RNA sequence: GGGAUACCAUGUUCAGAAGAACGUGGUAUCUC
């Protein structure tokens, strides 16, 4: 795989629905001695999709996406969930 | 000689299912 296009897709393609929240946080300030950095993958609700680090950043973006769609179990879920989801959180 | 993160500003592209991300250059610290 190791595709973005893949990932950005399964992301606001696959789950991301109307309403979702859905969003990724930078941690890990770079530095000028080991730029690398972290990303989280995660939802309003407090929910992390997954995560990813790399040296030059970017490399935890993607990274980032595909651990979104990295549990099949998590995005099952949310499928059902798109399902029930009463026009609303509960 | 090469290489990278980021601030300030703006835009293109990735794909080609779907829709999102990265880039362009100005300055700088560090690093090989």
């Amino acid at each position: 795989g190791s595709l973005d296009m893949n990932a950005k897709r399964q992301l606001y393609s696959l789950i991301g629905y109307a309403s979702l929240r859905l969003h990724y946080v930078t941690v890990k300030k770079p530095t000028a001695v080991d730029p690398n950095s972290i990303v989280e993958c995660r939802v309003g609700d407090g929910t992390v999709l997954g995560t990813g680090v790399g040296r030059n950043i970017k490399i935890a973006g993607i990274r980032a996406a595909e651990n979104a769609l990295r549990d099949k179990k998590m995005l099952d879920f949310y499928a059902k969930q798109r399902a029930a989801i009463p026009r609303s959180e509960s």
